[PDB]
């Protein structure tokens, strides 16, 4: 539906109002800005010195039996042109080309009402409903604190500029859904700020001199991401073994896991792995424990880790590395990349050396295809061969914007695009090898793609402590967000990472973080960067045995998980869902940040806060079972005990799986 008066017009696609635009209300503005993007360690400075931003009022519209093509203008020199029309698969494309290069700048308002609530953008820590505020759009490092009025937070940005803001992400996607049962995604990979905060309209800013929009609606939440997923791809189906208990993050060397694995499958635990992330070695600096960056088994530090790896898949045991697309300046990859010309080039024509936090590392190149290759080679020659069932495939957020690429693309487009560029690359290894399905990789950085490309997201560095911007907390409306942008596996560090400033893991939040965890597709330890800091899952026998007791509840649930991820690789139904989708009619649950459905039929509202014996969450009309207890419970707002090992799950009484939790309060 598109109507027009002579300077006016407005655009409904499937009855959605989406564009109004009028010389007084105008709904397109370009102009021009200079950049000045600064990075210390992957903490972006970015900064416009705005030159123009002009109101486009005059729009003379033409039109094709196959769309509308609006030349808007502000006199002679300055214009742009809109194509209206339906892509191959009938979404509404919008594609806009301003007049010249020299307009660097877009910013397009799209109709709204006040009452709309907006999801998605990717995966966002502090806001799962984003309506009220703007989310500028570019992959960095997440955050220490992520609140500018929390202390840990200014000690990280003192140190560091590194404390960051509720926006931050190494996730950012330009993908959003709305109440009004339509998704919106932008193809580009500039800078973008996505402004939900006006009442009558989304505000689209774009550092770019084009940009092209798609958009479809669906008549229900779970048809709408099925949409999405058509268009972003849909993840593999998670490896068998990833159900069969928890993967323990261990450093030090072939015996501290052995040792660790024992005490742990001794007292009870169900274990499926060993995750060391110091397979290559180890590098001690100030920030603590870190990995040597140089993608090859260490084997003075992992003795006999090749036979190793197979007594340990004997029992059940998969062994999970570590690799990201940058290589150590002082390794032989690095070395061996810059012979070949694999790395990331600077102004010079050097080959860009980034400041990693007391090392440098070299960039390798992916759009350089024989780079790509070559980095592939490694995966598959270094780490499949060798054995690992899986790894983390991490950073990819760093891209520098003064690095100058193989393919000519500006750095600054380059930067947002290389977490699923990195993603398609392990992606890739393991289908060249016949392993999809069995290797599991998991990523912090995303990116567009990232739905197809990347198996398993996990929620990159909290901070060991309680907070809502950066703690236990802030996994969930980032499993939210994501979910509402296309990827439905998500996990997160158990006990939190980041252990600075006194921040120190308790034993507490060690044990609360695995009661949410095991209500999870995945649960993983870490030893965060500062290990001798923390509470450990080995730290005591009630640890041990707590962890024997969650794992037995993770394990119970194995058929349900696997159904809620074959789902989710068949239509994007996420595992892990916000309520409203299965309880639309319910106002409530759209304003829900820290619960979930696990599935169709389990709660999850996990207790977020130190200190508490009790909690309280919304349940919205149903019957429910409590899992630890069994007993009954209607809809509204409830307070539960809530101790340490029976954390706040509920599930549908009607579930077909109802026997299957019914044995959760047994355990
Ligand atoms: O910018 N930094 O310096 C920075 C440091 C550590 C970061 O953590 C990432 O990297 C760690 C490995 S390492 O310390 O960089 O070798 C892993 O243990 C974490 O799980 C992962 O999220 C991420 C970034
Ligand atoms: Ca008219
Ligand atoms: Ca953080």
């Amino acid at each position: 539906q598109f109507h027009q008066n002579n300077d006016s017009f407005t655009l409904h696609f499937q009855q959605r109002l989406i564009l109004t635009h009028s010389k007084d209300n105008p709904c397109l503005w370009i102009g021009s800005g200079i950049a000045d993007i600064d990075m210390f360690r992957g903490n972006f400075s970015i900064k416009d010195k705005l030159q123009e931003k002009i109101a486009l009022t005059d729009a003379i519209v033409s039109q094709s039996p196959d769309g509308w093509l609006i030349h808007f203008s502000r006199g002679s020199d300055i214009s742009a042109t809109l194509n209206i029309s339906a892509d191959d698969q009938g979404r509404l494309l919008l594609e806009l080309q301003n007049d010249n290069l020299n307009h660097n700048r877009i910013w397009l308002r799209l109709a709204a009402q006040p009452e709309d609530h907006i999801y998605g953008c990717g995966e966002q820590f502090s806001y799962f409903d984003l309506r009220g505020k703007p989310f500028p759009l570019w992959t960095s490092e997440q955050g220490v604190g992520r609140n500018k009025q929390t202390y840990v937070t200014w000690q990280a940005d003192c140190k560091e500029n590194a404390g960051g803001d509720y926006y931050w992400t190494f996730f950012p996607q330009p993908t959003f859904v709305s109440t009004q049962k339509y998704y919106c995604h932008v193809d580009n990979s500039c800078y973008m700020n996505f402004d939900f905060s006006a009442p009558e309209y989304h505000e689209l800013a774009l550092w770019e001199d084009k940009a092209t929009l798609r958009f479809e609606c669906a008549d229900t939440y779970i048809s709408l991401l099925e949409k999405l997923t058509a268009l972003l791809g849909r993840q593999p189906e998670l490896p068998d073994w990833i159900y069969d208990g928890v993967t323990l993050g261990i450093q030090g060397g072939t015996e501290v896991c052995q040792k660790k694995l024992d005490t742990m499958r001794n007292a009870g635990v169900k274990v499926n792995g060993i995750w060391a992330q110091d397979w290559s070695g180890i590098r001690m600096t100030s920030f603590g424990k870190r990995v040597m960056w140089n993608w090859k088994w260490n084997s003075e530090n992992y003795p006999q880790l090749d036979s190793r790896i197979k007594q340990w898949n004997q029992e059940g045991v998969q062994f999970l590395a570590y690799i990201n697309p940058y290589v150590a300046s002082d390794k032989d990859l690095c070395e061996e990349a810059a012979q070949h010309g694999y790395l990331a080039k600077d102004a010079s024509g050097g080959d860009y050396l980034v400041e990693f936090g007391e090392f440098y590392g070299g960039v390798v190149d992916l759009t350089n295809p024989e780079a790509y290759a070559w980095f592939k080679e490694v995966i598959k020659k270094n780490m499949i061969e060798l054995g690992c069932g899986g790894w983390m495939a991490d950073f990819g957020e760093y891209l520098p914007t003064d690095t100058y690429l193989h393919n000519g693309v500006s750095a600054e487009i380059m930067h947002n695009a290389w977490p699923a560029l990195w993603a398609k690359c392990n992606y890739e290894a393991l289908e060249e090898t016949g392993k999809l399905g069995e290797i599991l990789f998991f990523m912090r950085a995303g990116s567009t793609g990232s739905q197809k490309y990347s198996t398993m997201m996990w929620a990159g560095n909290q901070n060991v402590d309680w907070s809502l911007d950066d703690g236990l907390a802030s996994v969930v409306p980032a499993a939210l967000s994501l979910a509402m942008t296309g990827h439905g596996l998500h996990h997160s560090d158990i006990g939190g990472y980041t252990t600075l400033f006194e921040m120190k893991r308790s034993k507490e939040l060690l044990l609360r973080w695995c009661d949410f965890s095991a209500f999870t597709p995945m649960m993983r330890t870490h030893e965060g960067n500062r290990p001798g800091d923390n509470w450990q899952f080995d730290g005591d026998a009630e640890t041990i045995a707590h962890f024997a007791r969650m794992t037995t509840v993770f394990t119970t649930l194995k058929p349900y998980l696997k159904e809620a991820v074959a789902l989710n690789a068949k239509s994007g139904l996420p595992v892990m869902r916000p309520l409203f989708l299965h309880y639309e009619d319910d106002a409530h649950t759209y304003t829900l940040k820290y619960q979930y459905l696990l599935g169709r039929d389990i709660l999850v509202a996990p207790v977020h806060e130190e200190g508490r014996s009790d909690w309280t969450l919304y349940l919205p009309e149903d019957n429910w079972v409590h899992a630890w207890t069994g007993e009954a419970f209607r809809g509204g707002e409830v307070t539960v005990n809530a101790p340490i090992g029976k954390p706040p799950v509920f599930y549908r009484a009607d579930s077909e799986w109802a026997a299957l939790f019914a044995s959760l309060k047994s355990i």
